[PDB]
């Protein structure tokens, strides 16, 4: 509890799971440095009662983690897991960011995400 990506999420609408070219995904955050510029995505589903009184499902949002940090901390980098999508900046260093670690809502808002310029989102997603 009390533990959130540091940044918004994108929301997805299609039906293929995000991905990222090889070199991009990161958001940007000017306080922090190259060898930092690595994670991963988790998506978040939502699900909620419709009308009919059954339950619907919401469209998935995808929050970014440093990685070493966040629900999947102990996941080293390539790790294979559903809802789990692995991003680097080139040249970032393979080990885990606890000195940036997550945000307390309580204490910080979340930074917009943002991506830099020349970025390729997929088909359906969208920044929030």
């Amino acid at each position: 509890n009390n533990t959130a990506s540091w940044f918004t999420a994108l929301t997805q609408h299609g039906k293929e799971d995000l991905k990222f070219p090889r070199g991009q995904g990161v958001p940007i955050n000017t306080n922090s440095s190259p060898d930092d510029q690595i994670g991963y995505y988790r998506r978040a589903t939502r699900r909620i009662r419709g009308g009919d009184g059954k339950m619907k499902d919401l469209s998935p949002r995808w929050y970014f983690y440093y990685l070493g940090t966040g629900p999947e901390a102990g996941l080293p980098y390539g790790a294979n897991k559903d809802g789990i999508i692995w991003v680097a900046t080139e040249g970032a260093l393979n080990t885990p960011k606890d000195h940036i670690g997550t945000r307390n809502p309580a204490n910080n808002a979340a930074i917009v995400l943002q991506l830099p310029q020349g970025t390729t989102l997929p088909k359906g997603f969208y920044a929030e």
